[PDB]
Formats: C-alpha cells, structure tokens, sequence
C-alpha cells in the first residue's frame, strides 16, 4: 500500500485534509507538507504535528507559549510522535516516522501549533 501522504496548508486554517489512513502494512510513513500561499511563516506558518488524542491540547497550549523561534513547539516534548518543520509560503518539508509507534484502535490527531490555528488545522490520524 502506499505509505505516504501529501497535505497543503495555505493562506487559511484549514489543511486540504481531514483524515490521514496509515496502512497497518506500512513499517514507516512519510507526509509532505507544503504551503502554496502567498503568506511568510510567521504570520501564517504551518506545521504538521501528530500526538494522541489526549495530547493534543496540551502541545498545542504549551507550543503556543513557546514562540515563533521553537517553532511553536515546547522543547523536549515527548508527547509528540512525529512533526514537520513550521513552513511559510513558497516552502515544504517532510517527516517519515516509524509505524512502531502507532498502535491500531488508539486516537491520534495531527494538527497545526501556530497560534490559533488548531481549532480548523487539525485532523485524525488512524493506523487499519
Ligand atoms: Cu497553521
Ligand atoms: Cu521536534
């Protein structure tokens, strides 16, 4: 099965993607993370970033507080499982994780830690 995944974020919230399906057969997975808007990253920057479900807020709170500079993630924050970097306009980056550390039946979210964005920047993430 494919093992991979290419989502946008723009000049909006909203990533082109709700739900990301990672195949039980996949032993690692890659997202693509690109922003074909027109704005630089520290106005209307994006990052992918995956956690359980349970975690979510906490990373997004405490990424928040961590500025611009940290990428809008807390330092040494084992709650997240994977993330990209923080992309502006014109930019991209990818992540491949280990499917080790999903787990069939957990929830998991992926979601956007620039400020605000969280609230329509975000969807599940599920390992079948
Ligand atoms: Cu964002
Ligand atoms: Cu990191």
């Amino acid at each position: 099965a494919e093992c991979s995944v290419d989502i946008q974020g723009n000049d909006q919230m909203q990533f082109n993607t709700n739900a990301i399906t990672v195949d039980k057969s996949c032993k690692q997975f890659t997202v693509n993370l690109s922003h074909p808007g027109n704005l630089p990253k520290n106005v209307m920057g994006h990052n992918w970033v995956l956690s359980t479900a349970a975690d979510m807020q906490g990373v997004v709170t405490d990424g928040m507080a961590s500025g611009l500079d940290k990428d809008y993630l807390k330092p040494d924050d084992s709650r997240v499982i994977a993330h990209t970097k923080l992309i502006g306009s014109g930019e991209k980056d990818s992540v491949t994780f280990d499917v080790s550390k999903l787990k069939e039946g957990e929830q998991y979210m992926f979601f956007c830690t620039f400020p605000g964005h969280s609230a329509l920047g975000k969807g599940t993430l599920t390992l079948k």
